[PDB]
């Protein structure tokens, strides 16, 4: 189904809407829904935590299951798990937090486990609270991902200035 409207196409591959993820992978139901997780999959703020709660804490579960029988995973990296009522799959990605001293290379590391799905709803790695330059995490999409990525940025005034410096 994958029914994305109101996106404006950046790139081949790259679209953009001002618009809540959440609210976003409710309508579509999208193959993919990218969760902008931590190493340890504890969804308890931001994004995460509201995803998390658009499942009624199914996603926790699962997530604490995965870490249980894995391990953590590492900065950079990811993993597929379900997507529960919100996407066939969930790909919970760890972008840095510079904001605690993470390295501002691995983003496009995590950006990277995008392209092993066709179609993905996404949010902008490592923005708000992680503390990466919402613009440069917005180039680093751009020159990573080849798969079609549809990203879902909840502010209008950031929406503005990422489509003003992308033009
Ligand atoms: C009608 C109603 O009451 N609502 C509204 C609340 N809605 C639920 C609801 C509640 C709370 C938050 C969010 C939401 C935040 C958010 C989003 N934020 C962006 C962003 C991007 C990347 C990261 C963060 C933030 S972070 O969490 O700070 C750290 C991780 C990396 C910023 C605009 C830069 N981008 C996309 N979707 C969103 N959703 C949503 C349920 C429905």
């Amino acid at each position: 189904v994958n029914s994305f409207s109101g996106y404006l196409k950046l790139t081949d591959n790259v679209y953009i809407k001002n618009a809540d993820i959440v609210e976003e992978a409710k309508k579509v139901k999208p193959t993919v829904v990218v969760n902008a997780a931590n190493v340890y999959l504890k969804h308890g703020g931001g994004v995460a935590g509201a995803l998390n709660k658009a499942t009624n804490n199914a996603m926790q579960v699962e997530s604490d299951d995965y870490i249980a029988t894995n391990g953590p995973l590492k900065v950079g990296g990811s993993c597929v798990l379900s997507g529960h009522n919100l996407a066939k799959h969930c790909l919970h990605v760890v972008g840095p937090n510079v904001n605690k001293g993470e390295d501002i290379q691995l983003l496009k590391s995590a950006y990277e486990n995008f392209n092993q799905h066709e179609v993905l709803l996404a949010p902008l790695l490592s923005a708000g609270i992680f503390g990466a330059d919402p613009i440069h995490s917005l180039r680093v999409c751009v020159d990573t991902v080849r798969t079609n990525v549809y990203l879902a940025v909840f502010d209008k005034n950031l929406y503005d200035k990422l489509v003003s410096s992308f033009l």
